[PDB]
């Protein structure tokens, strides 16, 4: 394990209810507060009235707090996809993935086919498109994706497959931002098309990685290393 970054300040809160896919209500001390949710998943196991979450302030505009994660086995599971992405960016910056040494992000959200993928990364010998996905659904030692059907994700995997068949470099990285997981697999029930598409991706040449991450109550974000991938 090693430290990537720190989030400050971090406020414990009580999760009250999800208003819609973008917003939740939480209790912070005396106050009921609107908190941004940046994760399109159901997060049914986390979004339970009474559960302890962790928020950070947001300077402007619509909402003043971001719900970053939830208490999970004494640590914090990171649900916020923006934070997960920032953690990934630190991994790239610090060159902590040997295969991506000497590589850096040159474009964020470039258009690819009918969609956009997270990153275009430039290396010494060429470029690589990298899509990162949240994997915070737990089954024992596994982090899983997704927790419900994702058309957005089906599209992304299709564009990755097409890149690889065109002989371009393509990668999907699952961010297993849960403490105490050592492996990754697709949650077939959540989206059987995605599980089928990930198999097709492997065969086509799309590189698949999964990373273990969590946040400590201190705000420190910890990179545990890679998770064992099953597809
Ligand atoms: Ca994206
Ligand atoms: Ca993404």
């Amino acid at each position: 394990a090693m430290k990537l970054m720190e989030v400050s300040p971090l406020f414990p809160c009580i999760f009250l209810r999800r208003v819609n896919r973008f917003v939740g209500l939480v209790r912070i001390k005396e106050r009921i507060e609107r908190a941004l949710i940046t994760n399109t998943g159901r997060l049914n196991e986390f979004m339970i009235p009474g559960r302890i979450g962790y928020c950070t302030p947001k300077a402007g505009g619509k909402t003043r707090y971001i719900l970053l994660g939830f208490e999970d086995h004494g640590k914090i599971a990171i649900i916020d996809t923006r934070l997960q992405g920032k953690a990934f960016e630190k991994i790239i910056e610090k060159e902590l993935l040997p295969e991506l040494e000497g590589c850096r992000i040159i474009k964020r959200e470039p258009r690819v086919g009918e969609s956009r993928l997270d990153y275009l990364i430039e290396c010494s010998k060429g470029e690589i498109f990298v899509e990162t996905k949240s994997a915070v659904l737990r089954e024992g030692e596994y982090a899983m994706y997704p927790d419900c059907p994702s058309v957005r994700g089906q599209r992304h995997i299709k564009e990755l497959i097409k890149l690889a068949r065109d002989g371009k470099r393509a990668m999907i990285v699952f961010i297993g931002a849960l403490p105490n997981v050592s492996k990754f697999k697709p949650y077939k029930k959540g989206d059987p098309k995605i599980a089928e598409l990930l198999k097709e991706a492997l065969e086509a040449g799309v590189e698949i990685r999964a990373l273990g991450l969590h946040m400590e109550l201190s705000g420190e974000i910890i990179y545990r290393g890679e998770l064992g991938v099953e597809i």
